[PDB]
């Protein structure tokens, strides 16, 4: 919501580890999101037709879209909260086109945290998790504000 410089540094230190295998992370993140919250899968006309985890893992379009997620998220995180300009095209498309409730951003946030733990068991401790949770919460809160700015949501 306002992160210390130390929390931002933790977030960016973890993000460098995402950026080492963006495709792997983005794929895992989307797969965890879809398994943990199947209702979010129905939002994706391109993916609605993927059922087992093994099918999702073989979908190169799913992998590609994971990259799209994480590169966009990464650009935002690197702004360390000064992300107003980067949020609006995202808020605009997710509020008005894809028509995504903020609650779904909470689900993918949990999916990010979970995947970071499974891919970096030793690098992603309690500190880094707190910082990343805070950064993603700030992201969600700011996206929520941008929804309301566009006249949408709760
Ligand atoms: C960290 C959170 C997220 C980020 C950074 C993100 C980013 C993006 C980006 C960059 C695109 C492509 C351009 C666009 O349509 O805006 C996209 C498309 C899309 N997003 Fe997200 N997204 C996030 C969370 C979610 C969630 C949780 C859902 C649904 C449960 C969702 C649903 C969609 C859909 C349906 C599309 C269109 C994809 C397609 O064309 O097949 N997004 N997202």
């Amino acid at each position: 919501m306002v992160l210390s410089e130390g929390e931002w540094q933790l977030v960016l230190h973890v993000w460098a580890k995402v950026e080492a295998d963006v495709a792997g992370h983005g794929q895992d993140i989307l797969i965890r999101l879809f398994k943990s919250h199947p209702e979010t899968l129905e939002k994706f006309d391109r993916f609605k037709h993927l059922k087992t985890e093994a099918e999702m893992k073989a979908s190169e379009d799913l992998k590609k879209h994971g990259v799209t997620v994480l590169t966009a998220l990464g650009a935002i995180l690197k702004k360390k909260g000064h992300h107003e300009a980067e949020l609006k095209p995202l808020a605009q498309s997710h509020a008005t086109k894809h028509k995504i409730p903020i609650k779904y951003l909470e689900f993918i946030s949990e999916a990010i945290i979970h995947v970071l733990h499974s891919r970096h068991p030793g690098d992603f401790g309690a500190d880094a998790q707190g910082a990343m949770n805070k950064a993603l919460e700030l992201f969600r809160k700011d996206i929520a504000a941008k929804y309301k700015e566009l006249g949408y949501q709760g």
